[PDB]
């Protein structure tokens, strides 16, 4: 039931703090909350996890109350074993969301995209857009986000399914 998901994929995050996150944990610990209440695409869930995920681990704080921000842009593959994914066409989702994790409170926006990919022109694994995949606890942060992964056999994290 392994498979390959090919598709185009934006984010846009904005993230409002009332103090600067000191840890990634925390920033992590506030941008899942996007999908509380959650009444997106249920097919696109998962995906979506991933680039809040993705978007995440890119955050910025804007140059010179609080305020974070990431747009990442491109086409990839998700190794899962989610079963057949049904079709995903181009039709931008938003998700605005309040976080309250202890001494950091605030919001989190989300506008992300994610439609099929038939290009069949070589497209980077999307967990090659991340920096802490090469280590074992990317495991801990992608349950983070409610996301179950696991490496097979020669490396390659596989996102085995969703926790909930």
């Amino acid at each position: 039931q392994l498979r390959y998901e090919k598709f185009f994929f934006t984010v846009k995050m904005t993230v409002r703090s009332n103090r600067p996150f000191r840890t990634y944990s925390d920033v992590a610990a506030a941008v899942s909350h996007w999908d509380h209440m959650y009444i997106g695409m249920a097919g696109k869930r998962p995906f979506y996890k991933i680039l809040a995920f993705l978007g995440s681990s890119n955050l910025k704080a804007t140059p010179a109350q609080p305020e974070y921000h990431a747009h990442c842009e491109g086409r990839a593959y998700l190794p899962h074993r989610m079963g057949k994914t049904p079709p995903m066409l181009n039709v931008p989702e938003h998700f605005r969301r309040p976080f309250n994790i202890g001494l950091y409170k605030g919001t989190v926006e989300l506008t992300m995209t994610i439609y099929d990919d038939e290009s069949l022109e070589a497209a980077p694994m999307i967990w090659d857009h991340f920096n802490s995949s090469k280590f074992s606890d990317f495991r801990e942060k992608a349950l983070m986000f409610g996301l179950i992964v696991e490496k097979k056999a020669s490396g390659a994290w596989v996102l085995d399914s969703v926790s909930h």
